[PDB]
């Protein structure tokens, strides 16, 4: 179905600005959820690697102005 990926944020960390992320990611067709964090400096995306990719959504964030890159997956631990 969908894969639960994490991305680490270099630029801004503020609720309303970050809120644009949600829409900028929800733009991806093959998306389910994108409950990004607006303090912890981490974006978290639930999307399928069929329709878009990390590179695409990364571009959406770069286009906002501030840089994005993958970290790994949901959380630092919880192997499941």
């Amino acid at each position: 179905v969908t894969e639960k990926a994490e991305f680490d944020i270099e630029g801004m960390t503020c609720a309303a600005c970050a809120n644009r992320i949600e829409k900028r990611l929800n733009k991806i067709e093959g998306v389910a959820n994108a409950p990004v964090n607006f303090a912890l400096e981490t974006v978290t995306v639930e999307y399928n690697p069929k329709e878009a990719s990390v590179s695409d959504l990364k571009e959406a964030v770069d286009k906002l102005g501030y840089k994005l890159k993958l970290k790994g997956e949901q959380d630092s631990i919880e192997g499941r």
